[PDB]
């Protein structure tokens, strides 16, 4: 009950090269995988079968996201676009063409009808998925945006840069409500909201995770044991079983802490390389962990608790 015994299920090859994000599908039954190999994957959740692959981007992929109702996915591309993807089909529906360098991160709002994108040219834009036109371009940070997120209700969006400050935007009208973090250093290489949008989840390579209370704007914990000053590690709210906060490493492990405590609950070995990326299961004790070059593979984890 009190700690988390998640243990290795099933190894998912298949990437060619490092593997850079993996999403669980909110409606469960898939986990996608996107690569530098240019490729997104989609898995079978429970059982880790491969599914298929979507092929379009001309360049390696750095993320993909999935939209409410588990029908589409949007990736973010070093060939400096964003695609839209039917699953089912696998079809490119539109490509969001304006960045002006390398998407690294991508999110669709709740409601699914914009994807948010953060750039290598520091902007940050917000697209409407219909048109796939872009509707608002941000200068957001004065250094690549890391990390893109939707709190839960669409009116806001949290971004993250290497300039080392934490934004929130006004979705509706695009402008700056506050900069969470304010340090020249050390760069913000994760962020995200918390489920009932109340907290920020912040990473900076400095070996650190915290969490803020955005209305306050103060950090309430801090989560470290695990390896970060180089590349940005997702972080996820675990919250099928007991409360946890799971990371990656460059120590090539799985973390989880207690989110109250910020005790180390776990550390998930098997990977050969940086876990880059961690995904929870909405409904399920899963996690999806990926790994970068020397790897390249996906680990699927299921705890009692
Ligand atoms: C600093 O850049 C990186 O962290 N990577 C890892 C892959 C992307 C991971 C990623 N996190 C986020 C956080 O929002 C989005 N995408 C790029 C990379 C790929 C392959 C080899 C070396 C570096």
């Amino acid at each position: 009950g009190s700690k988390p015994n998640y243990a290795l299920k099933f190894t998912l090859a298949g990437h060619t090269k490092a593997v850079s994000s993996v999403k669980f599908s909110p409606n469960g039954e898939w986990l996608a995988s996107s690569s530098a190999d240019k490729l997104i994957k989609i898995w079978g959740a429970y059982d880790g079968k491969f599914e298929k692959t979507i092929s379009g981007h001309k360049l390696g992929i750095s993320d993909v996201a999935w939209s409410s109702d588990s029908n589409l996915l949007v990736s973010a591309s070093d060939d400096k676009t964003l695609k839209i993807w039917d699953v089912s089909s696998g079809k490119c529906l539109k490509t969001l063409k304006g960045h002006s360098n390398y998407v690294f991160c991508c999110n669709f709002n709740p409601q699914s009808n914009l994807i948010v994108s953060g750039s290598f040219d520091e902007s940050v834009r917000i697209w409407d998925v219909k048109t796939g036109k872009c509707l608002k371009t941000l200068p957001a940070h004065s250094d690549p945006v890391s990390a893109v997120h939707f709190n839960r209700d669409g009116s806001l969006i949290v971004s993250s840069s290497y300039d080392g400050l934490c934004r929130i935007w006004d979705t509706a009208s695009g402008q700056c409500l506050k900069t969470l973090i304010d340090d020249d250093n050390p760069p913000v290489s994760f962020v995200k909201f918390s489920p009932n949008g109340k907290y920020i989840l912040a990473a900076t390579l400095d070996n650190t995770l915290k969490l803020w209370d955005y209305s306050k704007g103060k950090c309430l914990k801090t989560y470290t044991g695990h390896k970060n000053e180089k590349y940005c590690i997702f972080a996820n709210f675990s919250v099928t079983g007991g409360k946890w906060i799971v990371s990656g490493s460059e120590d090539n492990l799985v973390y989880i802490w207690n989110l109250q405590t910020k005790e180390i609950v776990q550390k998930l070995q098997g990977h050969t390389d940086v876990v880059i990326s961690t995904a929870c299961h909405p409904t399920e004790n899963i996690i999806a962990s990926a790994a970068l070059e020397n790897d390249k593979t996906i680990k699927l984890w299921k705890s009692d608790c």
